[PDB]
């Protein structure tokens, strides 16, 4: 449903908001309900904060408009909703032993920012074989539970990511919400691995799924790029906060 017609640059997850962006709103708030002039610094935060706000912190920002305009946030919030399902297929192979710590601060990092409701996430772990430390769920304790599980991870082994691809996948079919991928590894593949991979992420793809692939180490940007949907959905994990502001503002733009 949408009863209230917000416009397109306001239709995200007020979570995921700036502060200019909760200052557009104000802006489109006071034209649309024929509100009294509304200073852009009433709220000077992101959205983030603004939801951390009571009713009576809106009364005494806006005298005249602070009621109206917490109940049109709510309003607001029953309807932006995300439904992404994240899939977490992380390399533990030996290779990456040493680098296991920026694969987890990484996939942590995200978790955080991805704690938006309807939001559900899952950990699979490959290396040799492959195991689902955590399945698709929305429950933040398993969800700490999980980066705990995680953390205790010991990399060792082989690389085989076409069986954290297919972990994936079968939850993917099971449950049906965009289903999103996130592949940590450095594509190094050996044998027909490569083939294998890159054939398990069409399957993902013919599942209307997103896989994205996040690269450790001296990775190999091909074997990412194939994997992937496209060289855009590849990003370095040693690239930060903005790499993971990228994945996350293509994964929010991806519904």
């Amino acid at each position: 449903h949408h009863s209230i017609a917000l416009p397109a640059h306001l239709r995200l997850q007020p979570i995921y908001w700036s502060r200019d962006d909760v200052a557009q709103w104000l802006k489109w708030a006071e034209n649309e309900f024929s509100l009294r002039p509304i200073d852009s610094n009433t709220f000077e935060m992101n959205g983030k904060a603004l939801l951390l706000l009571t009713k009576e912190d809106f009364r005494y920002r806006s005298p005249h408009s602070g009621d109206e305009l917490y109940e049109l946030l709510q309003h607001i919030l029953a309807q932006a909703r995300a439904a992404f399902d994240l899939y977490f297929v992380l390399d533990k192979s030996g290779s990456v032993a040493n680098n296991w710590i920026e694969i987890y601060n990484f996939v942590q990092q995200l978790a955080e920012r991805f704690v938006s409701p309807e939001m559900r996430l899952s950990f699979i772990v490959f290396s040799s074989q492959a195991t689902i430390i955590l399945p698709l769920t929305g429950d933040r304790g398993k969800i700490s539970k999980g980066l705990e599980d995680l953390k205790r991870v010991s990399p060792v082994g082989e690389t085989y990511i076409h069986e954290g691809l297919k972990l994936a996948n079968e939850q993917i079919q099971k449950a049906g919400t965009s289903s999103i991928i996130i592949a940590l590894t450095d594509g190094k593949l050996d044998g027909l691995v490569p083939s294998y991979a890159e054939k398990e992420a069409k399957i993902s793809r013919s599942l209307g799924a997103s896989v994205y692939a996040v690269g450790v180490l001296d990775f190999e940007q091909a074997q990412l790029e194939r994997i992937a949907d496209s060289k855009e959905q590849v990003f370095p994990v040693k690239g930060g906060f903005q790499a993971l502001k990228g994945i996350i503002n293509s994964i929010l733009a991806q519904s």
